[PDB]
């Protein structure tokens, strides 16, 4: 079988991992990052994308269930241990490979999208949106933030405004600060509005 | 005690009330639209904001989560009692917050009305409405082939419950009910924001699909 043909099956071995998720949400997200990682891996001109797809769908399925469906692929021990690597490692230093699909599961964490999965959780944990502070705007950049109450806006400054600075690859990059970006005129939208005419 | 001072009562009152609740939103949700009523009334020239200050903070102390709305009255009712307020200010006040918790009301009202729905757009109706997706454990979003228009039609009853469904279902409908100019005009900057943060999302949903 072909690369193509590999990669079918590795989908569809994703899908029916998580075909009990009545929610779809974990489909969607290995979808959108494998759809980065591609995107991506054209951009930084990656001839053989086998591991990096292979990886991408496979990275959120975990080992020896994964051993055993990677042994139906037909797959070489170097490119087999090299997607089993990279899953388990998804600190180290990874390939230029893991650095994408790293890029690649890290940009589904900021944007819209990561707004909005921040605060799913906030509400699935039942924390607010925000709490009063008497820390200045700029220490919640610092340490200093770890000693406000959980809510959804902590998690944009304790995490969501650092990823963009930690991409790899000069395609994520310009991805990451479109998505930081509008983090950024988000939560200034938001406290516009929580501040409202407040005095 | 003077007007301000009843109302700071009535802010007393409602920080009582939702004392309980752990998220901290019940109570941050009351702030807001005060604030939002009281810059709406301003704009609109409103004279005497007595009946819109105290209906906004109280305009949801007769839907108590943790026990019953015969309970809350009761106590809402004594709580009033003791501001000494005028029986048509008091009724009005009443009035106001019984058709809070179709029928229209007089502008005072309609400016509490209005001042609640607007919290219900803009970045924190965003963030509310995925919230509440979170803790039904909805998505954010489902495959349809759907169109935007189509979506902003009573078929969207047919889509599985989702976030951003309720973007099409309710959210989007908000700013048309504004009843004030101002409102309106707060509104229209909240909507666009939530039409822009949809298309945002949605690029990144389908990015390179
Ligand atoms: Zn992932
Ligand atoms: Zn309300």
């Amino acid at each position: 079988m072909n690369s193509r043909m590999k990669i079918k099956k590795a989908y569809e071995y994703m899908k029916s991992f998580h075909q009990h998720d009545t929610t779809g949400h974990d489909i969607a997200h290995v979808e959108r990052v494998y759809n980065n990682a591609c995107y991506i891996a054209k951009r930084e001109n990656i001839t053989d994308t086998l591991v990096i797809e292979l990886s991408s769908l496979l990275h959120d399925t975990v080992y020896d269930q994964l051993k055993q469906f990677l042994s139906t692929l037909d797959l070489s021990s170097e490119i087999s241990q090299q997607v089993l690597y990279i899953i388990k490692h998804m600190h180290v230093k990874l390939s230029i490979d893991g650095e994408i699909v790293r890029d690649a599961d890290r940009l589904d964490a900021i944007g819209a999208i990561g707004i909005a999965r921040t605060f799913q959780f906030s509400g699935h944990f039942g924390e607010p949106m925000w709490t009063e502070t008497k820390l200045s705007n700029e220490e919640l950049h610092t340490s200093l933030v770890e000693e406000l109450d959980n809510s959804a806006i902590k998690h944009f400054y304790e995490k969501l405004f650092k990823l963009k600075d930690l991409m790899h690859t000069p395609t994520a990059k310009k991805l990451a600060e479109e998505r930081h970006q509008f983090m950024i005129q988000y939560l200034k939208q938001f406290m516009s509005e929580w501040n409202f005419n407040k005095e």
